[PDB]
Formats: C-alpha cells, structure tokens, sequence
C-alpha cells in the first residue's frame, strides 16, 4: 500500500518546545517539567526496560485484554481507518490492525506523533507487514493538528497505556473535549487507563528495586544538560514516588539531596533548589471505571463498551462520537 509522511512541525519545534517548558517549569513552585522530555533515546530504551519488570503491570495488563478482545474491538467500531495517537511501534499496534483486516474493514493507518523519523520507520514496518492498507503518517502535536488527520470511512481513534493518566483534570477535559471535537459520527475512540488499586502495588510500580524507574526519571536532567547545556548534578537528584491519596495519582518527583545551584545555558537562566526540594516531573492519574465513562460523557463521547484484565487493574474503553 501506498505510504504518506506530513509534517506539520517546523524543524526546531522540538527544541523550542524543550526551551520554551523548561525556561516556564523551572521557574514554577513547585518546579515542573512535562513527562514527554523523558522519552529520547536512551529514555526510550529504559522505558522499554521499565514494560518489562514484574513491577509495572500496566503494559502487561493492557495487552492481556487486548490479545483477547482486539475482535470485540473490531466488531463494535467496525473502523476502516486505525488512528493512533502514537508511535505504532508496538505489539498492541499490531493487535488492533490484525483485527480489522481479520474483519476485513482495514483499509488506512494514521499513526499520528511529534517524531516524524519514527514514523517513517513505523510506515515502512507496517507497509512491508500489511499489504493493501494505506499508511498515512502524520507528525503534528495534539493541541494543534488534531485536524489535519483524514477522514478515512470510520475511524478508530486509539490512545493506549494510560497515557492520558500524564494530564490532570483541566488539561484533560480539554483534550478529550479537542479530540471529540475532531472525531466525527461513527467514529470511535479506545481509550486505555490504569485502575486505582493497592497504593504500595501502585508505588512499586514506579520505583523498582532494580533502579530501572529511577534511571528513567533521572534521563529528564541529562536530557537539560545536554540539550540546552546545563550543569544538574543528575546523582544529587534522588528518584521519588508517591501515591497521591486524594487526587488518586501516582507522581514521579526528583528530590535535592542539599542546596543545588542550576545553570541552564541556553535559557541564560539560573534556578535554585533548596535542601529537600522535590521537583515533579510525571503526574500518573490512576481511574475509576464510572468516572472515566463521565468524563468521556463530558466530552461530548458515548462508552459502549468497557473490559478489564483478569485481575481488574486496567481498563479499555470503548466510546463513540
Ligand atoms: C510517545 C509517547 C509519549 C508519552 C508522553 C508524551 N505522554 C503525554 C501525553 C499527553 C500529554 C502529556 C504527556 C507517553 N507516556 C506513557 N505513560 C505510561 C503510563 O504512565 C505514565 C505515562 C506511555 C507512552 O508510551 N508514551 C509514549
């Protein structure tokens, strides 16, 4: 099938995205960086790490329902089109397109993500796996090319791995209500979030014996340093998770063990950290089956359906425009 890349970033939009997040979060109280900067390379390779230990079952749990109900996906969406918010780099990528060519209603894939180098890698995977779909990769960020995505038949919009979990509240009433808004009538949207459960099941999860998580959180500052030539003592930096009872998140904070005095060069900008001051760096909102049929409602989408894994600690949605 034929293959198509857009690009609708300009060439620097990655870094001046990094100048502009680092030059506010540095600056807020507490400080804050957005968990997107985790994911170069080697964070990218340590997250792969992170799917793998016993501790974080989210990737497990998610692709355990998937293998066993990617046909009752297929079924209720009856999509031509597989839109993914995302990479397409992964195993449940693949579930999803098996089953609506098993349907065989597969006719477009839109992987849709801001790395348009993995997407073209990702559309010469899936061109030379699936022959006969169309592959039409678009590089473009949520908050404003959402509508350059096609319109294909129907469309199965797909956002796994309790990603929307990194938005709190406000942001992700207003991107669900975004991505609603792009959708239109007989689309359908596969919405994967993690399950409030044990909260120590919960922290494990973010902080494995082995150190995986911790490295993970740790890359967030060597990506600073090198990108916009900074001085973080990465190792006075320790890796903290809590479970936040209230809010029911888990937060991934780095915590100053002393004073740090912080120069980033790019951003002419020097921040402070007193002894003890922890700096957030992942929000993990954890859900609740009703309340995500809600907020779905909030926006505009209709659930149809809902499945858990075996043990109840991750839930798919299912919800139609
Ligand atoms: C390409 C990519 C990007 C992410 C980052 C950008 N997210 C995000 C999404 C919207 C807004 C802010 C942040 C990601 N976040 C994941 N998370 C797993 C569950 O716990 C924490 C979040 C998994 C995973 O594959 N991502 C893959």
């Amino acid at each position: 099938g034929p293959v198509s890349v857009a690009n609708h970033l300009g060439e620097d939009a990655g870094h001046l995205a990094l100048r502009r997040d680092v030059y506010s979060g540095l600056q807020k109280t507490p400080k804050s960086l957005p968990p997107k900067w985790f994911y170069d390379t080697v964070g990218s390779e340590l997250f792969d790490q992170i799917t793998r230990l016993p501790e974080y079952y989210p990737t497990r749990a998610e692709a355990e329902i998937l293998r066993a109900r990617s046909a009752e996906v297929a079924s209720a969406c009856r999509a031509d089109t597989l839109v993914e918010l995302g990479s397409g780099t992964s195993e449940k990528t693949r579930m999803l397109l098996d089953a609506l060519r098993h349907r065989g209603s597969l006719r477009r894939f839109v992987p849709f993500d801001v790395d348009a180098s993995v997407l073209s890698a990702t559309a010469t995977a899936i061109q030379r796996e699936y022959s006969g779909v169309e592959i039409n990769a678009v590089c473009g960020d949520f908050e404003e090319h959402l509508t350059e995505i096609p319109r294909g038949g129907r469309r199965l919009f797909v956002f796994l791995g309790s990603t929307i979990g990194n938005l709190t509240p406000g942001p992700r009433a207003q991107f669900l209500t975004a991505l609603a808004g792009v959708m239109r009538p007989g689309d359908s949207l596969l919405l994967g979030t993690d399950l409030v459960k044990d909260a120590a099941r919960l922290v494990r999860a973010y902080d494995d014996p082995g150190g995986v998580t911790a490295q993970f959180n740790r890359n967030v500052l060597a990506v600073i340093n090198r990108e916009l030539e900074a001085d973080f003592d990465v190792d006075a930096f320790q890796h903290v998770a809590r479970w936040n009872s209230a809010e029911e998140r888990i937060e991934m904070w780095l915590r100053a063990d002393g004073r740090q005095r912080v120069r980033v060069g790019a951003l002419d900008l020097t921040v402070d950290f007193d002894a003890g001051e922890e700096m957030l760096t992942e929000v993990s909102c954890k859900f609740r089956p009703q309340a995500v049929g809600a907020e779905l409602a909030a926006a505009g989408l209709h659930r149809i359906r809902w499945w858990t894994d075996e043990a109840g600690d991750f839930g798919l949605s299912l919800a139609a425009k």
